[PDB]
């Protein structure tokens, strides 16, 4: 049973990481979607409503775990047995930051390999970021979010 | 008679954003330079300043109109009649960043096409960020900023 | 202003980005002249007559372009068509610091000549003429990137 | 489930970064083919049975690898040898750009093909095949970056 | 005499800024290692805990001088008499804001020659800012730190 | 310290770019080779012989540089001339992946000699020799980005 985490703040998650996260349930066993409480960040939703989000947008996966974590990223990878990494790759600018992330991920676990996957071309100009930005300025965001993240933004930016 | 906008946060605006703004003004019949209130950005100037700011230092250019907005981007070059959206592109790190505001722009309003003109060599390695940095320093930023921004930056930071 | 727009390249062949480049360069100016480049510097594909007649078929429609050939440096022919904006395709995967070195090559050779950067649809953010001529070559769908009169004289050429 | 994935490449020649990259891809995946071009595109150093006898005894220790030319596009090989993960090497001097192109076109060609970025140790996140040639060829030590069989197949043929 | 300096906030200084530092002593007579106040970074170190951190992990390099500044940096390094500036590059998102603050200083001090030294691979993919948030999840960073740094930000986050 | 740096390249022909960068070399160590590669590699426009004399006009009024062809690995070449710093330009434009591969393979060859990055003034920032002489074979205006006898003499190559 090969088993894979997919981390990240997910603040909210959106369709760029929903296309991800099935891009790694068809290719590995298990998929841990695994969200960082990351403090840091300032998350415009707490950990609890992020894990919330992301169980109901992955429902329809039947070998998606959702599990929020604040330990260190290569601790929780060993602890949950997993022995990939996945991250999402859009632009070069995530490509050299994603990098730094993934040497010292396999400094502290080398077993643990990181995979990068590239998003359909529909999600690869989005981010949580930048659909937040869009969102407080009150412009539809509905494309780029679940039906039940888009709801949930909606009414926390009410 | 074609309308462009040239939106930006132009806390404050900069030699670099005039040399943008004057190629826009010689492309297009009218300009709306757009000042975005941005206050998540923590600007170090009120809009009210960064309006009065511009105006003055695009008062030589006759075809340009300088505007503050709160609005969605998409939404305030559509009520201003818009179909040409101006940025600058200095760097590699601008343009990925640029290119995923300009296809959320699309998605928002598909009849704005989003224009990229190049500055002057001269202008090419400064920012807004990079001139209050040195300033903050009390460093020389006078080859950098109009004759009344200079003042109001050396008189906000006095 | 009734501006004139020069959109240069090679066309070997045209695009469905070029064609949705220069549809937005004509939604912008009066008048977009879609210059091929007799280019034999590096052995096109389809010669320059074949490059012309593809792209004016493909862009037929569209009632301000003009396709015309040039052999000289894109300044100098952008000079006497009287043209002062000159239209760039910038894709997700475009050099940008080959656009930059050309852009302000431009400039220096032409200073009324403006380089305007416009962005293709997602779509077509990602191909290049150059992938689709590799990828056509080596026995592979390039159907979904072309305008259907260049794929057929694509899939004639390939024949021979 | 059972995995297949396909790592192609020219392999002109093998290096310890490819060694490297289809050593990860053997501890993720069932059964990994590493797919040497035919590629005579840009007349390789090593010839195609070079490549493959080379890549064999280099990879000889690595149990579910299996060594294959192809001379195909490389989507049209993952989908005859029913591979459903391409395996594509990440070094800090790649060209992103490049992969992106690549990826987003081999979807196109075959959507059920998942292309999958490995990223090498830093020791070989620095070179190139095209690097490691143009040095050995210029007289420069390049036994660190090779494997020891590749290593003295590269030397015999500069001797010539 | 060849006076270099080599500044940056240091925050902590890693093995990446040993390195850097260590290839300057081996090109100049006289290097100035010069940590910047950097409130606006809102340090985890102080000043003065940067400057002391920074002289024992430099304290085996008899041609180095460790001194905190609040300056612009290009009057500092006039004031401390230096014609080269070193500045470290690991990856392409450094390079292009690095360019910005070279063109810059350079307007400011047109003598004062800015150099970019490239860290050995092992370094390549670290930042201060990367080992601190591996620190406050209580990953392992002692192989990226000098001994007297990496007590002092156990200490720190304890 | 007496420092001795190497500033290599093909020169094809010297630039106002490579003029601004050895003379930044020569302000801040002791004695600068300008090494000139042998290079016939990608046919160069000028000869070596060209090269050198050009460069060494070029060079004339800075004391303490030396003009000499090689023909060797640049590193080859560095450690036989004694250099301990290889100093490298660093345009706006410039490739920064090339950069570090070819550092981090000049470090492996010859961990003795230290890669230096000097940054042009912006007026050279957005230019290439190879973007000069594509421009000057395609009837292009130059003179801006030349030393004067580079100029008479690209003109004289370009007139045959
Ligand atoms: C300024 C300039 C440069 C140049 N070629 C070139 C060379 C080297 C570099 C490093 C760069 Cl950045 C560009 N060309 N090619 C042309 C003619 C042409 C037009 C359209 C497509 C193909 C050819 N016109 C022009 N004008
Ligand atoms: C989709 C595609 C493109 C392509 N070549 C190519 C062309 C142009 C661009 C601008 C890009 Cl991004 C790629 N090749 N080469 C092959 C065959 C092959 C496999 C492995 C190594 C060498 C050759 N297969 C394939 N498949
Ligand atoms: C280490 C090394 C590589 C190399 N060429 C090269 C090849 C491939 C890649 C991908 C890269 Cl990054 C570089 N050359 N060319 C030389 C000789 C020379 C000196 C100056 C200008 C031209 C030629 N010396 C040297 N030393």
């Amino acid at each position: 049973q090969k088993r894979a985490i997919y981390p990240g703040t997910f603040d909210p998650i959106t369709n760029g990481h929903i296309d991800i996260v099935t891009r790694a349930t068809q290719m590995f066993d298990h998929v841990i979607l695994a969200i960082a409480a990351s403090p840091s960040k300032k998350p415009m939703f707490t950990l609890e409503e992020r894990v919330a989000l992301a169980q109901q947008a992955t429902a329809h996966l039947g070998n998606v775990e959702v599990v929020g974590f604040s330990d260190l990223m290569a601790n929780f990878a060993r602890n949950q047995h997993a022995t990939v990494l996945i991250r999402g790759l859009r632009a070069v600018a995530d490509f050299e930051y994603e990098m730094q992330l993934a040497h010292m991920n396999r400094h502290l676990m080398p077993e643990l390999e990181s995979v990068f996957l590239m998003p359909s071309k529909e999600w690869s100009f989005i981010s949580s970021s930048l659909v937040k930005e869009v969102a407080r300025h009150q412009g539809d965001v509905t494309h780029f979010l679940p039906e039940n993240v888009h709801q949930a933004l909606m009414a926390k930016l009410a």
